[PDB]
């Protein structure tokens, strides 16, 4: 079983394996607070998908990017504080769940970096960044598709959960997005785009009460 | 029916139908995020459990309890800052999931007070509180009982929810509580108390 379709609550959410660049419409790449596009396997690494992306896939350059970030308008509450002693990277911190579009590309900040250059995250921040993300998206992008990976299945540690199966993450994303688009009357086209090789590993049959919340 | 007992990864949660001051163990009482206490319908309303506590069954003095939590010695992440500004009630903030003990009972820090004094929390406030007490409760009180109510059925006002429904608050304890205890060899046994006024709209059956 390769792909599901499930009703949260009025909306039709699909879960598939596939590749995420594939996809038509919008689609998720996880960054980090600081938006960061470095791939040198120091801040961003080239397995990532956040490094993928921008190695293979972001029309322009880098440094283009650079500027339409930081010539961007975020909303007063998007702004953090600046780390002025990040030592290797970008300085300007950034709420999770921010959203920089770029053409059909939505580029959220996802993960912290600790002072080690180390992707992290807690379990009340990852459940935070989806209740604010999962916002954004049904409040800005209504009744178009969107197309999103296994926040935190990467490289990203949640603090007390390095174990952690996949099948946990993709029920908590549908969870978290139930609660959000339970406000909503037209939410996000949602689609879960799991990778070809790990979907063997996810039972698809375990998720389906989550459509319902338990 | 009023009462089930569910296998969560291999712990047992119950969740009944009665009156959370009438269990044995622990129970859980919420409070704000200054830990006030002065039950006066504009700062803590005499209607909330967190009145009721103080006013029908707070052993003590709220002299004695507000004092024991000064004097007390809380972690570093859970004492915050401290609203100068703040023209009624204490001033110092906790962060939410914060729990002072007082005999068989455990005050939490749970929701948050504005200018008007009102409580409310944003969703990542009241998933980022559950996630923050389910862990202090399941490694404190490992093999304890610990009685709850619905946290945020009350007064408290989850904004942009303020119309969730009881069996969808009920919904997120319970998976939340599963995220928790999924790290813990021994966790706590958690019973979730609903007031038999409010078994009728919840379907236990359901869940």
């Amino acid at each position: 079983l390769s792909e599901i379709n499930l009703d949260v609550e009025g909306s039709i959410v699909t879960v598939k394996a596939g590749d995420l660049f594939r996809q038509d419409g919008f689609k998720v790449i996880a960054f980090n607070e600081y938006f960061d596009t470095q791939v040198d396997d120091v801040i961003i690494s080239h397995n990532s998908l956040n490094g993928l992306y921008i190695d293979n896939y972001l029309a322009g350059s880098v440094s283009d990017l650079d500027h339409r970030i930081s010539n961007h308008q975020f909303e007063e509450d998007e702004l953090l504080e600046v780390n002025h002693k990040r030592k290797v990277g970008k300085t300007q911190k950034y709420s999770l769940g921010t959203i920089f579009v770029n053409n059909d590309y939505l580029l959220t900040a996802f993960s912290k970096f600790d002072d080690k250059n180390r992707a992290f995250l807690t379990m009340p921040d990852y459940l935070a960044f989806l209740i604010n993300f999962w916002d954004k998206v049904n409040r800005i992008y209504a009744q178009k598709s969107v197309s999103v990976p296994i926040f935190g299945s990467g490289i990203t540690r949640i603090k007390e959960h390095k174990n952690i199966s996949d099948e946990d993450l993709l029920k908590i994303m549908l969870w978290t997005f139930r609660i959000s688009e339970m406000r909503f009357k037209f939410p996000a086209k949602l689609t879960i785009v799991i990778h070809k090789d790990k979907i063997d590993k996810i039972n698809l049959l375990d998720i389906k009460s989550a459509r319902n919340g338990l």
